């Protein structure tokens, strides 16, 4: 992704849910910190195209394995801790468009190991609200807003 005027790189985030009130939670490669899939937008790519590229490259899935249930409307931004800014044009954060997907294929279709440098080691199902308290603090405000925006849909499926 290319950094914009203000130092924010455009990215997409992905919340994948099932019908049990759960979302797909993934362990950052070589870490004990966990997060949702997120990926950059290449020039020319739409947000939806970037999302399906992230879905393929780091989750191993096709359009055909999911259905899009919702999308956030505007960019949601987080700023990197000043200690984590890699030095230009220097990136100070991300602006993100988020997607809620329902997994309709089997769990075994998920493959997080196809890249030579995976985003993730692997994943597990967690309860819907578990991500807000478990994600790194500088993303917590973005996560709280996304999970609130998506909450009605996931809970209705879970009934
Ligand atoms: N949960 C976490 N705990 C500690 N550090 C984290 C973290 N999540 C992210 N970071 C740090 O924040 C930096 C920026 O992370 P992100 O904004 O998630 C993009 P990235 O993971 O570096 O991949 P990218 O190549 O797509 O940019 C990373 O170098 C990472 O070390």
């Amino acid at each position: 992704s290319m950094i914009d005027d203000d130092g924010y790189r455009p990215n997409v985030g992905i919340v994948i849910c099932n019908r049990q009130g759960q979302v797909m939670w993934a362990r950052r490669f070589g870490q004990h910190s966990w997060q949702f899939p997120q990926g950059g937008i290449n020039p020319g790519e739409s947000a939806e195209q970037a999302m399906y590229r992230e879905l393929f490259e780091e989750v191993g899935l096709s359009r055909k394995d999911v259905r899009i249930l919702a999308s956030t409307r505007n960019w949601l931004r987080y700023k990197l801790p000043k200690r984590l800014v890699r030095w230009k044009p220097v990136c100070i954060g991300q602006k993100q468009k988020w997607f809620l997907l329902q997994l309709v294929s089997g769990d075994a279709e998920i493959n997080m190991q196809t890249s030579s440098t995976p985003e993730f080691d692997g994943w597990r199902w967690v309860s819907y609200w578990y991500p807000v308290r478990q994600v790194v603090s500088f993303k917590r405000d973005v996560y709280r807003r996304v999970m609130k925006e998506f909450a009605s849909v996931v809970m209705s499926l879970a009934a």
